[PDB]
């Protein structure tokens, strides 16, 4: 059912966990951040357990491992997002209603690189000059190039057009950003604050 | 795992399965529709088996059942459509991303009717070019809702001041709901498909 890393929440379904800095699982998430954001300062990571959401993601896992009949459809990718839409995410997810840039499609966007949710546009900083930043879990899956206007990605084959790709990249060779455009293809696994 | 009162489907992730008139499930849902839609003829209905769809609203339903304080969490209500859409729906349900502006909006959703009579409209159930009308008939998780309003995304907050602990949905009137709203995936099954005809 629930990871193993995740500590008892006494009963609940959902807590916000901070990780003590200089712990294997802290080292690991800071090291992913500072690949391309070294010259930024970490205040804290947190550790987001959410049951429903991770039941719900790893339902769309199972479902999509038996569909492409193979088990590499995860990848980790970053978010950066404001203040304000910090405790939507923890406790729902990402929301491509709520969605910037839409040029590869109507969906959630997805960084590969740190530096890019790192933006002042995507994570925009609080009236304290905090940022917020997700590493995601998120089925990409089986992905083709994306263009402006998708409300789904394409279809894997356009004669068996309900069989679609998982998810649409900016360059299927180098992907630099994701799009999923299903609730529950992503779960935010921590969430980092941290300042310029 | 599934429903076992489902068609053997033989380890396929999806079936639709033509009803007979005169069982129980055939004539419970000619007789919802017919309550207010009896200037119309039903051609068929259908059984929709599809696993994973199946699956999604489960988890979905568990865990609204949950939160939820012993509330009756789902409705049985309508959805009519164009031909065009059905394939799509039978496989992956319900997009608010493909709605429809509907004529009264109560939010940027998934809309469902109470009345088979509202999704029977040609504006819902387009006629296709034979003539067919389709309208699903599709579990719903209303769950505890509240009068929507136009410019919604998703249900409003039952609290502004704790705005992620949402409504499950919006309807037009909670006195006498006629139509509800969704805003999330995996929240309505499409549990049956009617063609139907003048
Ligand atoms: O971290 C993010 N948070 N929120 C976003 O909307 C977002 C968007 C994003 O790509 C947008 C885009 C569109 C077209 C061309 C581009 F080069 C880039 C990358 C990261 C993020």
């Amino acid at each position: 059912n629930l990871p193993e890393h995740w500590t008892d929440m006494n009963h609940q379904l959902f807590c916000m966990v901070q990780l003590e800095p200089g712990q294997s699982e802290y080292n690991t998430i800071k090291d992913k951040f500072t690949r391309t954001c070294s010259s930024y300062a970490i205040e804290k990571i947190e550790r987001i357990q959410n049951a429903f959401l991770w039941q719900s993601y790893q339902v769309k896992k199972r479902q999509m491992d038996i569909k492409n009949d193979h088990k590499n459809n995860e990848r980790l990718l970053f978010h950066g997002t404001d203040a304000d839409s910090v405790p939507y995410v923890n406790q729902h997810g990402f929301n491509r209603s709520c969605a910037n840039a839409v040029s590869y499609g109507k969906g959630t966007y997805f960084a590969v690189d740190a530096s890019y949710s790192a933006k002042d546009t995507y994570s925009k900083p609080d009236s304290n000059g905090r940022k917020h930043m997700y590493v995601v879990r998120v089925l990409t899956g089986v992905f083709t190039k994306g263009r402006a206007g998708l409300v789904t990605p394409p279809p894997k084959n356009p004669h068996n057009p309900t069989d679609l790709f998982d998810s649409v990249t900016n360059n299927t060779r180098s992907p630099k950003l994701f799009v999923v455009f299903f609730d529950n293809q992503a779960y935010p696994e921590y969430l980092i604050t941290f300042t310029a």
